[PDB]
């Protein structure tokens, strides 16, 4: 055994040097009277033995170890023996002599580090790294952001570079060490996006022949030069609609604001660049502000004032005040643009029309469309079939054809009404096990529940199943009319005059519905009668189901496939110093509704009955997003009366402006064809729809708040003169567009304040930017807090240092009681003419808890519910 | 439309021969999107489910067709059922 001295030399391993060292430390804390002590000597030689033994235990016949490796094991032996005073003075003294070595080494230091790395160009030529341009992009990137250190990033980058780096991976190196900093300061996310933009500018501009490279503020003059170059190459490759050349590109080139690139989060820019920016040969040649300008232009190709409206639409989009739906963003400004990709259908009870509906499913899904299918009219197991002289097997064998079409065309949701004789088989279609002939693992399902069924649940009544072919009028009836006609058929079956039927207990079927929702996630629960009694289009059709995402309530028939034309307001951009900017909200809603009305005319239609319904009724669906983040800005916890109040009044405000905007389009473009007879014609607004719903169903089964903070009487008058759209509002999921704009999803509570993305190199944690901002004000943002958040997967509950006001404000989806989410949705639904996609989160998971929850959802006048997220751990 | 015809012609026990050779094979470009075709078998699955639901159908494929090897195994008793059509000849 030998030891590597501090500097090179090798010497034999001598226990004495260890024994002397430890003895020095004992004699330092004690006096000299400890010099001759059997105790010290016995202790030291014991510590020296277990140290020397440790080196023997890990190695065979001799070896070599570092001098510091021995010092560490000496401290270990002293420490494990509980020698606190001797161990710490050993550490202190040892560190004092390390300081003298470190300092003396720095005094004798010589400086060589030079020159610089040579950046390799694409053509293969070497070039010295530009330090001036490197400082420019990182400074313009840290511009306007707090607690960001540009010099810190430049130093950490400069480390991981080698002679012969390419300018390609010099930017990625800047990005790599920029997102590693978002964990301790979220504002680096903006810095990370601004650095990545440098690659995009070089990529796009170099492709367009404008410039081989450029900085941010250099875009103040280059965005106008790049736009006409972009349109010319875009149309050349048939990636952009040639009609866009009819715009005044010089005027639009000046309207572009290059500073809005600074708004992007890293995730938002990645999203657009990966999937939305136009490209050729893998090269993205569409820059972000030109992307927003393309969408604006595509939405204005038929406006009288092309440029003025295009600028109005570009300003709304590029500022993140509002964001068009995913299909609009992707296809606006391109040939035959699919601007809407959400449809509702109803399937007729004949074989030709069944397979006509299968055919429509395939065509509508050819470009990623989502579908709701009303299958209630199709006759159930045991029904007679003339011509065949046999008996039907019901809807499920046809749903299997639907299921395999969805697989073949690359989602769809089937709806069935609760008295349908196939309902029991329907509830089990998504079980993991069992007969596969009775499963549709690639198709969604939803219950179309009449009020009467829930009434029978509340009252422990019975419930009769029928085949629709024996009761063909029930599906189209609703409200009192349905309940009278249904009880007539019920009495008929009890007197043997309607053979094909099944009597069950309503509570038993209800329990089966909730257990399948819990076990399989399906079928979802949607309510037929509020969707129909509150539909503004009752005079010209019937709502036969909702859509794939359960927020749309539009009529369907033989000649009408309803189309959802969607967009969402960004509530975050309408919160100022803690308050809702009522004034700015009206301006954004007015422009949003116009853009959505334009979508109807520009949209390219594949099936004629989808064009027919859109042109006849002109429904749109204006939603919201950033609700949870808007609560943060007001310091309102989602589980409070104050959040329920904000949800009520914010929807009432948007609703007023949205309805008012539709009146303005009616003055300019004329009311939609079927306006005459609609609820709007009768002066029955959504707030009035709630009142009549309570009258119809009865206060015994529904209770909803009816408060109002605005004056609707003047608007209730102007609406009767005409509006442009049969439906205005719908709150849909906003997965992509919330990520693009950097806000929370629609109305969802935060699912978790922390997530650990891991998809390239290492894993990068992302923490709720609002949570960290509040923890700074309290002075509670530090390394230990970060280590606690990871341990608790982002939950601020049960960490002592956070005060209770923040534990409540940053409660996660599974630690907010479900009643808050339902009551909030209930008050938003008072002002929405369609519905809202409502995910529910339930910890504890019991059939009892599901019962009280979905009874409450119905009792509070909700039209739809969506996914159930259930945990049985609590 | 061809699948619609199958259901209508089978409505009263009729028998069918379907030529599927013109439908493009796995890997073919589709200008509908910018993706690749998964071949004829995913549509034959719809034919299979239609024979079952309307209950008789024989699908034909030419020997140079690039999906032929999957086609040859559609009636094996074992294996991935998404690559099988047990109710279709
Ligand atoms: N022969 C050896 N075998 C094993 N460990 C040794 C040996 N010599 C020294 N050590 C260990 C024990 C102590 O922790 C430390 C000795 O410190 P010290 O006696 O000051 O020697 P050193 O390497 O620092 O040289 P110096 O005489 O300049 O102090 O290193
Ligand atoms: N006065 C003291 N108090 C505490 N520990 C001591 C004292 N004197 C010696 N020791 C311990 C810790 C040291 O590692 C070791 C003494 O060796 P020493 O050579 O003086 O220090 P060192 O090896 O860490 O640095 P260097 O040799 O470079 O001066 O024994
Ligand atoms: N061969 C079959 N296999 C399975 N289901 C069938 C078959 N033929 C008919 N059906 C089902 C599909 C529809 O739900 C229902 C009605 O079929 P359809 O073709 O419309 O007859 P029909 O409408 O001309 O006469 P009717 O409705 O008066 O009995 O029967
Ligand atoms: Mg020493």
């Amino acid at each position: 055994l030998r030891v590597i001295k501090r500097n090179g030399t090798v010497v034999p391993y001598t226990d004495d040097k260890i024994t002397v060292a430890i003895t020095k430390a004992f004699l330092a804390v004690e006096g000299g009277t400890a010099a001759a002590s059997s105790r010290i000597h016995d202790t030291v030689r014991r510590l020296t033995e277990q140290v020397t033994a440790t080196f023997k235990r890990r190695m065979p016949s001799g070896g070599t170890i570092h001098i510091e490796e021995i010092q560490d094991q000496v401290e270990l032996a002293l420490m494990r023996a509980g020698e606190q005073k001797v161990a710490r003075d050993y550490v202190i003294y040892r560190e004092a002599r390390a300081a003298e070595r470190k300092n003396a080494g720095a005094a004798s230091d010589v400086a060589q580090p030079h020159p610089s790395i040579r950046i390799t160009r694409a053509d293969g030529s070497l070039s010295p790294l530009d330090m001036g341009r490197l400082n420019t992009i990182i400074s313009e990137a840290c511009e306007g952001l707090a607690e960001v250190d540009g010099a810190l990033i430049e130093r950490e980058t400069l480390k991981n570079l080698y002679d012969g780096v390419a300018e390609k991976d010099v930017n990625t190196a800047l990005v790599m060490t920029a997102r590693t900093l978002v964990e301790r300061e979220p504002n680096y996310s903006y810095v990370t996006a601004r650095l990545l933009m440098d690659t995009l500018r070089a990529e796009a501009l170099g492709f367009l022949g404008v410039a081989e490279s450029a900085t941010h503020h250099e875009m103040a003059e280059l965005y106008a030069k790049a736009l006409p170059a972009y349109i010319e190459k875009g149309a050349e490759f048939e990636l952009v609609d040639a009609k866009l050349k009819e715009f005044d590109l010089e005027k639009l080139g000046k309207a572009i604001d290059h500073e809005r690139d600074q708004q992007f989060t890293y995730l938002g820019l990645q999203t657009l660049y990966d999937r939305y920016f136009i490209h050729k040969d893998g090269i993205r040649f569409e820059l972000p502000q030109i992307f927003f300008m393309r969408v604006a232009m595509g939405l204005a190709i038929e406006e009288k004032d092309r440029e003025a409206r295009a600028i109005e639409f570009y300003n709304l989009l590029s500022s993140f005040d509002y964001m068009s739906s995913t299909p609009t963003l992707f296809n606006a400004g391109t040939l035959r643009p699919q601007l809407s990709s959400c449809y509702l259908t109803t399937v007729p009870d004949d074989l030709s029309g069944i397979y006509g509906a299968i055919h429509d499913n395939a065509m509508l899904s050819k470009f990623a469309g989502g579908l709701g299918n009303d299958w209630t009219p199709v006759r159930a197991l045991g029904s007679y079939i003339k011509g065949t002289n046999g008996k039907s097997q019901g809807v499920v064998p046809f749903l299997k054809v639907v299921n395999d079409t969805a697989v073949a065309v690359n989602a769809v949701c089937a709806y069935l009404e609760t008295w349908h004789l196939d309902i029991e088989e329907f509830l089990e279609l998504r079980k993991n096990t069992g007969d596969d002939r009775r499963r549709t693992h690639d198709m969604n399902t939803a219950n179309w529940i009449p009020d009467l069924f829930m009434k029978r649940v509340f009252d422990d009544g019975s419930w009769t199943l029928f085949s629709p072919s024996d009761v063909p009028d029930l599906h189209d009836l609703y409200g009192k009319a349905f309940e009278e006609r249904y009880e007539y058929y019920e009495a008929l079956a009890s007197y043997g005059k309607l053979k094909l039927h099944k009597v069950v207990q309503a509570k038993d079927l209800w329990r089966k519905m909730l257990s399948m929702l819990f076990e399989t996630g399906h079928p979802w629960l949607t309510f037929k009668d509020p969707c129909n009694l509150r539909s503004p289009q009752q005079h010209v059709g019937v709502v036969h189901s909702s859509n794939l995402c359960t927020e749309i309530t539009l009529n369907t028939n033989k000649d009408e496939i309803a189309v959802c034309n969607l967009g969402s307001i960004n509530l975050v951009n309408h919160i100022v110093d803690g308050k809702l900017d009522t004034a700015k909200l009206e301006k954004t809603v007015k422009t949003a509704v116009r853009m959505l009305d334009n979508v109807i005319d520009i949209n390219y239609y594949s099936v004629p009955q989808a064009q027919n319904s859109n042109f006849k009724h002109r429904p749109v669906g204006l939603g919201i997003m950033g609700f949870q983040d808007a609560l943060y800005l007001q310091h309102i916890p989602y589980g409070s009366d104050a959040a329920i109040a904000f949800a009520d009044q914010s929807m009432e405000a948007i609703s007023y402006y949205a309805i008012q905007a539709s009146c303005d389009l009616a003055d300019e473009r004329g009311a939609y064809q079927t306006f005459q007879g609609s609820l709007w014609s009768q002066g029955i607004l959504p707030i009035d729809s709630e009142k009549k719903l309570i009258e119809e169903r009865g206060a015994k089964y529904i209770e909803v708040d009816l408060s109002e903070t605005l004056d609707w009487a003047p608007l209730r008058e102007r609406v009767q003169k005409g509006i442009r759209n049969s439906n205005i509002m719908a709150i849909a999921p906003t997965a992509t567009i919330a990520n693009i704009t950097g806000v929370s999803q629609s109305i969802e509570p935060t699912y978790q304040n922390l997530y650990v993305k891991s998809n390239l190199s290492g894993e990068f944690t992302v923490i709720n930017p609002y949570l960290v901002r509040d923890l700074k004000a309290r002075g509670l943002w530090d390394p230990v807090m970060v280590n606690d958040l990871k341990y608790y997967d982002g939950s601020v509950q049960q960490i002592e240092r956070i005060p209770q006001d923040l534990k409540d404000l940053y409660a996660t989806a599974f630690e907010v009681e479900t009643r808050w989410i339902v009551e909030a949705a209930s008050r938003r639904q008072k002002w929405i003419d369609q519905a809202q996609s409502l995910n529910l989160y339930i910890a504890g998971a019991s059939g009892k808890k599901l019962d009280v929850t979905y009874r409450m959802a119905w009792f509070r006048g909700l039209k739809t519910t969506y996914y159930l997220r259930a945990l049985a751990a609590t």
